[PDB]
């Protein structure tokens, strides 16, 4: 079915839109009663993102209620290295962590590359099914971690307040873990495409922990490969390419050589405004943002003025033009968000930025 609704992939293109986009981070969350009605049916996390069709009905539940300009696929950056072995796991209320680390060299060299449609299979069927129930309303977005992202969990094993292990790990064997990035990298560009193949129309790359490096580091083990990935992942050409989004946060110092990776857009929280990342950016890329998500506890008015002074500061950097943009927050919607609050603020955006 053809696509209805193209905003999103036209303003991830730089190309002019009847109103600006809006899609929202974690928007299939335990903020919408469904959601939470459905986790505990399924039972768990992996319950649910495991099982393509309830995947899929997770991934549409938002848009049952807003009119919301993309679908983003309901999974988890960690589907790659529970892949490649390292046993995923959920200890109830203590977040992602895996049975078996990646340590030594001996754990980096038995990694390899997942077969995308078999080890990662509930992945695909799940955007070869949500992209049919669509049937063209809007775009869906698939997206990956990025390389050092990843490598931060599977070193680690779970999350980490100030990843020395991996830390000590770049300073102490830089070649092994460059040999970590490169395969994980490889799985990277296999695992975005895979999902282009079945049917993901946009890719966004999440580079969550990029920010705990130096410039020096930043640059050797995260954007390094970032580069990679934009450089040897097949998206097609021009107006019909599939849009690549790179995502960090607290990272607008990084803005200037994120936007010449060859990424059509860069996604951004709040902490530097979008005037300012217009400036950064020189105009070589759309950008995707930037509300601070505690937004919506306001009152509606104050979430309609806060969508307009967001809107207007893009516009403001881009020569008064609102094109080039997606409008989304800057870091997901928490459980306990009003789903009033979340209509107000799509409408809101549609209204405003009116050309
Ligand atoms: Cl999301
Ligand atoms: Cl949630």
């Amino acid at each position: 079915s053809p696509l209805r609704n193209d905003r999103l992939l036209r303003a991830l293109r730089r190309e002019p839109v009847d109103c600006t986009p809006v899609w929202l981070m974690r928007q299939a969350g335990r903020y919408l009663p469904e959601y939470r009605a459905t986790r505990a049916k399924a039972g768990s996390f992996l319950a649910m993102a495991k099982n393509p069709e309830i995947a899929c009905e997770v991934t549409l539940q938002p848009l049952r209620r807003f009119p919301l300009d993309a679908a983003i696929l309901f999974s988890d950056i960690l589907t790659i290295p529970d892949a490649m072995g390292l046993e995923l796991y959920f200890v109830e209320g203590e977040g992602p962590k895996f049975r078996h680390p990646v340590r030594d060299e001996a754990a980096i060299a038995r990694l390899a590359v997942p077969d995308m449609e078999q080890d990662l299979g509930y992945v695909m069927d799940a955007v070869r099914l949500i992209r049919r129930e669509l049937d063209g309303q809007v775009p869906l977005i698939g997206f990956s971690g990025s390389p050092w992202t990843l490598a931060c969990y599977m070193v680690e094993g779970g999350g980490s307040k100030d990843f020395a292990r991996i830390k000590a790990m770049a300073l102490n064997h830089p070649q092994a873990l460059h040999r970590l990035l490169e395969v994980t990298t490889d799985a990277v560009i296999a695992y975005l495409g895979a999902q282009r193949a079945a049917g993901a129309q946009a890719l966004q790359v999440f580079d969550t922990w990029g920010g705990v490096l130096s410039p020096a580091m930043y640059r050797e083990f995260s954007l390094r490969y970032l580069q990679r990935i934009a450089e040897g992942l097949e998206r097609g050409e021009g107006s019909e390419r599939t849009p690549l989004i790179l995502f960090g946060k607290g990272t607008g110092l990084h803005l200037e050589a994120l936007s010449q990776t060859g990424a059509d857009a860069l996604g951004l929280d709040w902490t530097l405004d979008l005037d300012e990342a217009m400036r950064r950016t020189g105009g070589r890329v759309a950008l995707q943002g930037n509300l601070d998500p505690t937004t919506l506890y306001a009152s509606p008015d104050a979430i309609a003025a806060a969508a307009a002074r967001v809107l207007d500061t893009y516009a403001a950097g881009n020569g008064g033009s609102r094109e080039g943009h997606v409008f989304n927050l800057g870091h997901g919607m928490s459980p306990d968000m009003d789903p009033a609050h979340v209509q107000v603020l799509v409408d809101a955006v549609h209204a405003h930025s009116q050309r």
